[PDB]
């Protein structure tokens, strides 16, 4: 069934294109020198892909007659998302402010990328339901690893490829003979091209209830998973400050967003390799053991991010930017994403350990939803608390990183044994 799994791979690359763009916009807005209250108001865009389960039964409960049950919300979501990308490519010339140095109207850009993300998340639900019925039962795990590789490849084409092809600096150092300004593609041309790709793949793929919410209310009423809910909400505060603010403080204190995006291309082979290493801790009877043993390493790499942002102004920016800075920040991001990926596969292994086969297909993604909510809300609280902590004499990111590391080690030393006993 190669004729369908390549189409499903292409639909997950088109899933990853809005996520890649939504991850690229904070780097662009920080390159335009916007304040962090505006950045935290933008950071609501990362929440619908986390909280897609809150409308997943609403989009899996209804469909149209004499048509596919999940194709009924695949192709209208794809058409609305593509037409919205055409309109956003028209209006993004004035939303970012590339005309006469105007300020980025971030609120309209927030609601644009928020509804855009929302459409991306419900299209992910439509494909994740569509994967169970289009291909055979024998290839059901191939759909899951195809979701993984397609999401990562489409996020690569929107976060890394777009920023690598967005500026004049990288596109006149590399990828071009006879250098010329304004880069390969702007955001208007990139959005217009992927909107055209959305419309054509949508036309080709088209021509060729409250009981679930009552169940979710009963689950979140159940005590042990409610304890896991509160724990995974208050868990990721300790490193969400580093993981949310460091990528923008590096853009302010000097390293370009294009190099910070291209810094992720050595990580996708390691993103392949690392679950094949931590598969033993996944299959083990205590799946939160590598969570609890990767928590302090992730907080110490949060301090190492704070030290790296402190070290960024003390290295020379003029002329050829040095490669030892890039090998330091690449080993830093490499070890930090090692502990990110070990923590994430520990959460996935805990959900596979706990989720019963009765309502497992809902309870699995419920715990995934609540872990991603607990990952994405202290991002917004961190970016909102950047600006009141700037005493720039004393910067706010360093005192925020110290306070959030104290919150994370407080979480660790106070709620370690409880979170370790929740798996029994
Ligand atoms: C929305 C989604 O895609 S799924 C979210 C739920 N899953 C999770 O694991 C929780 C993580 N929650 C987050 O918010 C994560 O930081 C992300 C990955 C979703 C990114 O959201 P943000 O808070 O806006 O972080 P941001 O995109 O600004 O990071 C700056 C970029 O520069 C890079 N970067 C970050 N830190 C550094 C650093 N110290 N040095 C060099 N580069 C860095 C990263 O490649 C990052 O891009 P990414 O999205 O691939 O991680």
């Amino acid at each position: 069934e190669l004729s369908s799994i390549l189409l499903l791979l292409f639909l997950y690359v088109l899933q990853g294109i809005p996520l890649g763009l939504a991850g690229s916009i904070p780097l662009i807005l920080q390159s335009k020198n916007v304040s962090y209250t505006d950045q935290a108001f933008f950071s609501f865009v990362f929440w619908p892909f986390s909280l897609k389960l809150l409308w997943a039964p609403l989009v899996d409960a209804v469909y149209v007659k004499n048509f596919g049950r999940r194709k009924s919300w695949l192709v209208p979501t794809q058409y609305i998302l593509g037409l919205f990308m055409i309109y956003l490519s028209t209006q993004v010339d004035r939303l970012l402010g590339n005309t006469d140095d105007r300020t980025p109207d971030v609120i309209a850009l927030t609601v644009a990328f928020f509804l855009f993300e929302f459409l991306a998340a419900t299209q992910d639900i439509a494909v994740d339901g569509w994967a169970l019925t289009m291909l055979s039962r024998e290839n059901v795990g191939y759909a899951s690893t195809c979701n993984s590789v397609g999401q990562t490849a489409g996020y690569f084409l929107g976060n890394v490829l777009f920023l690598a092809l967005e500026s004049a600096d990288f596109c006149n150092k590399y990828l071009r003979f006879q250098p010329q300004p304004r880069g390969i593609v702007t955001l208007s041309d990139f959005l217009f091209f992927w909107g055209t790709v959305f419309l054509i793949t949508t036309t080709l793929v088209a021509l060729l209830i409250t009981d679930t919410y009552k169940l979710l209310f009963a689950i979140i009423k159940m005590p042990a998973v409610l304890t896991f809910c509160l724990l995974i909400l208050t868990a990721k505060i300790g490193f969400s400050a580093a993981d949310a603010v460091t990528g923008l403080k590096l853009v302010e204190e000097g390293v370009p967003k294009e190099h910070l995006a291209l810094l992720a291309v050595p990580m996708v082979p390691l993103q392949i390799i690392l679950p094949l290493i931590i598969s033993k801790y996944t299959a083990g009877p205590q799946p939160l053991n590598t969570f609890y043993k990767a928590m302090p390493y992730r907080l110490l790499l949060g301090l190492e991010y704070a030290l790296l942002v402190w070290w960024t102004p003390k290295v020379e920016h003029q002329g050829g930017f040095p490669i030892y800075y890039y090998i330091v920040v690449l080993l830093s991001y490499a070890l930090h994403q090692v502990t990110v990926y070990s923590m994430y596969v520990s959460i996935m292994a805990f959900n596979a350990k706990v989720s019963d086969p009765l309502i497992g297909g809902t309870y699995m993604t419920l715990l995934n939803t609540v872990s991603n909510l607990g990952g994405n809300w202290p991002s917004t609280v961190a970016l909102w608390l950047v600006d009141p902590l700037t005493v720039t004499a004393l910067d706010g990111y360093y005192v925020e990183s110290i306070i959030c590391v104290f919150i994370g080690f407080g979480w660790w030393f106070f709620l370690g044994p409880k979170f370790k006993k929740l798996q029994d």
